[PDB]
């Protein structure tokens, strides 16, 4: 529908009736707008103290993943995992606890279009886990841009369990905020991605935090194909099959193309 679906490849299995049906996704997120007509939501739980509600997205931010995800795929089981706040803030213990959650409720994707400048081993633990309990983990690389010659992927996507999404354009070319580092694996698109909004609006957001949910929805869709593979197998088909752009430093592997990856 929207450029970016078409950019991964995604129509291509679609029309092959590979729409992430079965596959549990986590949304990672500032909860899922559940009332939106375009969204269906099968579950979640909120970490948030203060808002219980993990169908009640006050920032935006959950909805408009969410909205990503389903675009890329259709027919995958959606769930809001509720760790950031109205403001789109969230302490590490609520992220944690969603991962956590992810983890028991056997969810087959987890994606965090959210970024901590630090880590913590209970933040490498918990994504660790996920992997060795068979978990797709995706997160956004970061909003950082380039800072010399370091690496200014966030956390979690600097953790090698982690797919970290960067964003290009419709151009392939790589957002100027895109976080940068030999950490990152994946390109998506990210600039000016429109998506559901809560209160049956749509709207566009930038962001590598908006490419991190066309990774989510592309790792749901080669698992509706291929439901016997790993995580591991999910990961490395859509990192060896990309569309190769420029340096690794700055483009990871390359621009994910699903169909390509969904062999």
């Amino acid at each position: 529908g929207p450029y970016g679906v078409s950019q991964i490849k995604a129509p291509a299995l679609h029309s092959q009736g590979y729409t992430g049906s079965n596959v549990k996704v986590a949304v990672i997120d500032s909860g899922i707008d559940s009332s939106h007509p375009a969204l269906k939501v099968a579950g979640g739980a909120s970490f948030v103290p203060s808002e219980t509600n993990p169908f009640q997205d006050n920032n935006s931010h959950g909805t408009h993943v969410a909205g990503t995800v389903l675009a890329v795929a259709p027919s995958a089981s959606l769930y809001a995992v509720k760790v950031l706040g109205a403001d789109g803030s969230g302490q590490y213990s609520w992220i944690i606890n969603g991962i956590e959650w992810a983890i028991a409720n056997n969810m087959d994707v987890i994606n965090m279009s959210l970024g901590g400048p630090s880590g913590s081993a209970a933040l490498k633990a918990a994504v660790d886990k996920a992997v060795a309990s068979g978990v797709v983990v995706v997160a956004a690389a970061g909003n950082e841009g380039t800072s010399g010659s370091s690496s200014t992927v966030g956390y979690p996507g600097k953790y090698p369990s982690v797919i970290a999404v960067g964003a290009v354009d419709s151009s392939n070319q790589r957002a100027s905020f895109s976080s940068v580092g030999p950490e990152l694996d994946v390109m998506a698109p990210g600039v000016s991605i429109w998506s559901t909004l809560p209160g049956n609006k749509y709207g566009a957001k930038s962001g590598t935090c908006m490419a991190s949910p066309h990774v989510a929805g592309a790792a749901a869709l080669i698992l509706s194909k291929h439901p016997n593979w790993t995580n591991t197998q999910v990961r490395s088909s859509l990192e060896n099959t990309t569309t190769k752009l420029g340096d690794s430093f700055y483009y990871g592997k390359g621009l994910i193309n699903v169909e390509a990856a969904a062999q």
